[PDB]
């Protein structure tokens, strides 16, 4: 009987023709790396405990493409540390001379350019998985602050 | 002391007469669905898996109303297939030949002009989680490119 | 000496005036149910083995009510199998012609409703628990993939 | 090489211990629905939804205590801690409003010399609560119910 | 050689100069505190079972702090009773005169006001547990509906 | 009579088209290592005592598949060094210089990169049991700290 | 001196206002049927060894309790077959239209409702000992594979 | 020639600078107390039977350290009762003025403060092994309900 | 009345197409070794004393199979000795270099790989009993500790 | 001939430098 509006849903996604298809908890996630003490990283190029991500592929035909790669896009912190991706958040109240590295499988940290994709991964005929490390890179003193990191992903078959 | 002027906020939220009032959460939300290969969508009524997305009701009297429907509205792709959701993303860069679906409790395509209600759910004296599912349907060839929609949504109570 | 914010925590319940108030375990919980294969689940009819998963019940009261029966209200996979949910992980990746089914105690598929309850199962003073179980059925040729359902329970106290 | 668009910035620089956060500039906060039948009784209130506004780069050694008050739109002058609705689209909910309660569960002056009870700052970044609900001056009316309120924040 | 857009990636955190650091999983935790029967909430003061949760600590340095202590900030109910937290949900659906309320190793309600800590614990020289419980505390007459709750917890080391 | 909401349930598993299924106690697990004396750990290259745990498979079928074989992914710690698991616990208050080794039934690392699978294994029709080992490796002079590495298993029927 | 972080310890139990106390080896005990062939299993019927294990109550008195009752609530494979349990393992791999049936000492099968009670056992002051039998039952053609089955149990005075 | 995927593992473990290492049967544990009676836990100070276990300690050296011991840290029932665990099972369901106590091998009650520490015990070249006790303590009239605790134990050399 | 929930027990068990079924005791059974002086084995080869334990094989059917054989799958220590079974007691204080040995009927130890058997044994109809025994292996020089192994077995029936 | 899988085995003991 008695009827009234009830509000508004949005629904968001890409339709792709490559092998492999992103998963929905992996197209769109935010991690939490933790509180990072400054006592660690004291000097330039000092290094705190990674977190682990990943990211998830389903339906991978793996005739059509057999390995696949992801390469990141963010912004650099400095043109010597091209590796690190610099804290995008708020002007006031952000951390300074540190920033958040992200490390592939092989332990190394890729580079931000947008070219350089990581090792070459096997897939499988179903759901695989890619994993990836989150960690702090000190390039200096390290100040109290926050830290929000944002960091596009491409993949390459 | 040292007073700063700081900012605005803006409280938004709709009164009703109904049995249920729709969860804050729920009135506006953004169901994500990932990506679609287009092998899955590579001919005309090839349908993709589903993405299952519920809407909360709260303070649901039981004495004044039992059971309760709801109907979606949308702009559907063409007069061929009313029971689909053509995308809104963007001028350009959209993608051809897609669009999505947003299924009801029996699993089956809604339609999509505010008049069709979906299979009556009976309600409790309290919360009521009344689920769709959500699902990309082709109309021909799956072009690549994106895919976003936005549909409203009405809630009766009889 | 040194103070630092730390972060913020998160409550969710529910009050309820019934006879029994569900345990925290059971509120929220993620049944494994691992791989099946594709030729046991081979043609319409197909049943693989069951996974057991049960609900607890916390500070009964056996003056107000003596009996206590659950209803899903999940999603019908097809308009003709309306005690089948439907799997809804991602817009890629699922199964096809694949469901999960939830047995009660009676060894019976429950419909998908929200109305047509369990069997009744007797309750005692203090701690209570009701099983269940939850299988894979096929509604025809499986397709590999993933599995993910979602399920609301609604319990009544008679 | 083909034209972009127009981007633009916002923002204020001000002289204090504590800056307002990006996000608590200008936020949203979807109170949701309430039904008619709660908020009938006249002096009835239906249940808060909360709201946090952020400090950031907060420095404990000048500043020790902060507090927010909130202008706005009252109802009527007997009245005067409900915000009225400000809704641009006619035929709005009626003799309804939207308390800011406090810290302590009380509701907030609207009008700029009544603040919040002192909450005391902490270095780095300091969040301090706020709920947003509902209070019926008479009878309700179906309708939309769309309010806004400035804070400025003492320290 | 398909390369496409697969997504993109947030990271949280926060560098401090303090004695221990919050764990990545700890600095926003939710508990399920499941349900509470409105006949055990009945009575004006009853307060029902409570729930454990934790806060890790990591990293810790005894060199510089050696007792660590916690304080919780959140929206007290009412000036008379300022140790329960009041119920953050939509603005219709949530319970009334019911309330969550923290207590510390020594069983005792913490004032959320952020200047009132808990019992302070000995850190060690690694990963340190600081347990505290969440119960439901009613002011008065117990409503039906649910109650979610928020709050902020502010470290300190002495 | 009364009703109320009761929670939610979800249920999670995968089909696949292969010779075995893998245990629903198998396909996500947590092993225990216990505390590792950085006295024994100090030495670059060390090794510690291996923890037991093992994969389930089952349903299996000679005829389709006479031999089984599982492989692991995981992020090495150096690239000299890639058998060895890399943590990924929090950003703080984790044990450095140190990693995850995965032994074979043949008491060999397994290498990380995703496509060296393990020795073969007769399969049996019925259950069948795949046994692993994991254990500390140590790349330099050990620190104090916690540790939880994860690892992908992917397995291969022939 | 050198102090570092064990681990943590979990305490489980419950208070009961009855005339007895459950032990604890006998609340969660777990029983072992051993495997049998499919020949023995053949038909409506059948049946195979019966494995002999026991619930051990304490701490009990004559002047409020003299008789005891045991009724296991569990999942009954079918409506007909109504004290036979079912098959809870997972998903892939059981066996199939074989069941488990629990005896009783005079030599009778329990109904799983929940509702009857097995035959009563005089009390003693101190501590008693309830024997029970476990048994396969097949209800048809047997099948090869696991067979993991999970029963509650309550205990009666009068 | 057929792959799948087949799930993850994970893994939990500590590097720490001690003399002894707590064993991984030992790090966390369940130990069930079975179920007691409201007429035995009448009265205040009451005490039901007390179900026994033991801490593993693997791989001790005794010339860095001859005497070791635990401490365990907890929520208590109120001030005058710093001794008892209380229970944390859910928000209803649980039983009152009752909580379990842990005893060392002496027959006291550790405080749960995570500060006083247990009665020292000598190592050996060797697996080592500390018992303990735990057992219901009734501060009240007890009732009917379950009875869940948790708590945290650190070990002093 | 007064009924009262006592606990819930599991049943663990599996039905194999063959011609014998394993004891219930058998099928999981924890055979001890003792404590043994490193002087013992001190250089590589030396073995200590040997233990005795049996498996039972039950309604063994002479027609079906007149043959019972065993094969033992483990983890080998390393690849030159891949006949003795390596340690998994814990990842810290487990004893170093040695391992354990399963000498069969004969006397000949047991490979651990699947597909090397013991020696046929005449069957017997009704219960048979097979013997095994089991004893430590040391490998250069034996180190103080715990030395725990794990191995699962298959029989074969001809 | 058919060959099906048995039971499990669990070994234990301690090494003395006694």
């Amino acid at each position: 009987a008695t009827t009234v509006n009830g509000g508004t849903v949005h629904f968001k996604g890409e339709v792709v023709n490559a092998a492999c298809a992103v998963d929905a908890g992996s197209v769109d996630q935010t991690v939490q790396l933790g509180q990072v003490r400054t006592a660690s990283l004291a000097q330039e190029g000092a290094t705190s405990s990674a977190v682990g991500f990943n990211i998830q592929l389903n339906d991978c035909d793996t005739n059509v493409a057999s390995k696949a790669a992801v390469a990141f896009l963010g912004t650099a912190i400095d043109a010597g540390h091209t590796n690190v991706l610099a804290l995008q958040s708020s002007a006031a109240g952000s951390a300074t001379n540190v920033g958040v590295q992200i490390l592939d499988r092989t332990g190394a940290a890729l580079t931000l350019d947008g070219a350089t994709f990581s090792s070459e991964t096997t897939l499988n005929n179903g759901t695989n998985t890619i994993p990836f490390q989150a960690r702090y890179f000190a390039t200096g003193a390290a100040t109290p602050g926050a830290a929000n990191a944002d960091a596009t992903f491409k993949v390459q078959y």
